C-alpha cells in the first residue's frame, strides 16, 4: 500500500548498486597496491594489519596518494614499507603523548 512496486524495485537496485560500488573500490585499492608496492612489502602490510589495522592502513593511504602524484617511485620496496610503518607507529605514540 504505502510504496509502489516500481519504488521498491528502485531501493533493491540503489542498495545493490552500493554493494557493487563497495566491491569495485575494494578491488581498485587491491590493484593500486599490487602495482605500487612489492610482494614482500604487501605481505608485511597485511601481516601488521592483523595487530594494528589502522597503522598498515595509514601507510596504504600514504603510498597511494604519494605514487598517484609522482612523489614516490613505484614499486615501493619492503624496506620503505618497514620504514613507513615505524614512522606512523612513532607518530601514533607522539599524538598519544598529548604533544
Amino acid at each position: 500500500v504505502p510504496i509502489s512496486e516500481e519504488q521498491a524495485q528502485q531501493m533493491v537496485a540503489k542498495q545493490q548498486a552500493q554493494q557493487e560500488r563497495m566491491e569495485a573500490l575494494e578491488e581498485q585499492k587491491e590493484n593500486m597496491l599490487r602495482a605500487f608496492v612489492s610482494a614482500e612489502g604487501r605481505e608485511r602490510l597485511k601481516r601488521i594489519a592483523q595487530v594494528k589495522a589502522g597503522r598498515s592502513q595509514a601507510v596504504e593511504m600514504h603510498i597511494i596518494q604519494a605514487v598517484q602524484r609522482g612523489k614516490m617511485q613505484p614499486p615501493v620496496s619492503d624496506d620503505t614499507v618497514r620504514e613507513l610503518l615505524g614512522q606512523m607507529a612513532n607518530q601514533e605514540a607522539e599524538s598519544r603523548s598529548h604533544i
